[PDB]
């Protein structure tokens, strides 16, 4: 489909913070608009509440927590095990840490893996387990939330990200 | 939904154009990689071209047409005539005009209005017209890629973007 020269509409997910709730009275009803701290603070995003379709990220996680995961999942330099049994004890041992950064790391080379030489049944059963902790560190106590979540982790983890300002 | 503190995952949505395609063979097959410039240069991202689902731009917009459409869109401060009449024939010039911005503007402030204080039936016919405008002075030579340009544009239009940094 795609040559170079061609323009896209990428969609640069990222967390975003609720630093705000306005209430408006626009005669005469209410109105709820949402201001969202996003980029890291550069960017202040106001929306109507009922037109702010978000997957929500829980509070232990927050707007700092989430970024991290994306930044890892986005890692373009990565360092992974040759051997499959190297390999697949150090993923175990990420899967079983409790640190959802680890578990990213998972799901990220698993998703890479997968698309460039494709994963052997171990690995594409872990794969399985680790995108299923991911979501559950991430998402609110909501099948679709998580549907969408698992959705846009998994597109972050085929990406590489540079920043060069 | 929502209250304050709470950490949502914001898609920001942009122009991303592609710079380059790699090609590679992992043994042994050929494997394409979209290089884009994401962010008006600040961030390049990789991402395999078969995983690659975004919607494409003409090429007469651009990667710069299309980041100020957004820009119009999302604009925060809109100058709108409040009667009807003067609010309805600079619409209508608008639409005319063949400038895409100006259409951009229509589209902005009738999905903004409708979600304020309602629109009236010619302006609701008025949106549907400018909002298909817009997605056909945008998309490639498809329905369902229009849906989904459609519903982006929609929801940057009720998008208020303050930049500090």
């Amino acid at each position: 489909i795609f040559k170079v020269g061609d323009t896209v509409v990428y969609p640069h997910h990222g967390a975003a913070l609720v630093e705000a709730i306005e209430t408006r009275t626009i005669k005469g009803e209410q109105k709820e608009y949402l201001v969202l701290k996003v980029a890291q603070g550069d960017l202040t995003v106001r929306v109507p509440a009922e037109n702010a379709e978000y997957v929500g990220v829980r509070d232990v996680v927050g707007q700092e927590g989430l970024d991290k995961v994306f930044q890892v999942l986005r890692a373009p330099h990565t360092e992974e095990p040759t051997n499959w049994s190297r390999r697949y004890k150090a993923n175990l041992e990420k899967l079983a840490s409790g640190d959802v950064n680890k578990v990213a790391e998972v799901v990220r080379d698993l998703w890479r893996r997968d698309q460039e030489r494709g994963l052997s049944a171990g690995e594409k059963r872990m794969l399985a387990k680790a995108r299923q902790i991911l979501v559950g560190e991430l998402a609110l106590a909501d099948a679709k939330a998580e549907t969408i979540l698992d959705e846009v982790l998994a597109a972050a983890a085929l990406e590489h990200h540079h920043h060069h300002h």
